[PDB]
């Protein structure tokens, strides 16, 4: 076109992905914080239990891969634990987190579009290995 060629179009796609993971982080923050209060151990239910809550707040069906995008931006954002059956459980780490995430999200976005190759259109899911 005039202003936007394939590379620029990919950047625009990525910006929507940035907007997505930023909102998703905030939603995970409210859900995990609230659910971590329900039990004496301070440990929330498995992630698959909390996904309907996360989905309703996001007004869209959120899956585990969406959640893992957050760790790509901030690896120490949450603590990841795999149980006996391999079911994923996420939890807040032991001590503003929202501001910290946005800064890293911005910095991550900067480094992606900075170099002149091919631009990814979405945040890749963080890779989790077996315990």
């Amino acid at each position: 076109a005039q202003q936007y060629y394939p590379r620029e179009l990919s950047i625009l796609r990525l910006q929507d992905a940035m907007k997505f993971v930023k909102e998703l982080f905030t939603v995970c923050e409210t859900v995990l914080s609230l659910n971590a209060l329900s039990r004496s151990t301070g440990v929330p239910p498995e992630l698959h239990v909390l996904l309907p809550q996360i989905s309703s707040m996001m007004k869209r069906k959120i899956v585990q891969d969406d959640i893992l995008k957050l760790l790509t931006i901030w690896s120490d954002a949450y603590v990841v634990e795999l149980n006996s059956r391999g079911e994923l459980t996420m939890n807040l780490p032991k001590r503003s987190r929202t501001l910290a995430f946005v800064e890293r999200a911005e910095s991550w976005y900067q480094q992606v579009i900075a170099s002149k190759d091919e631009i990814m259109t979405d945040v890749p899911a963080f890779k989790i290995n077996k315990r």
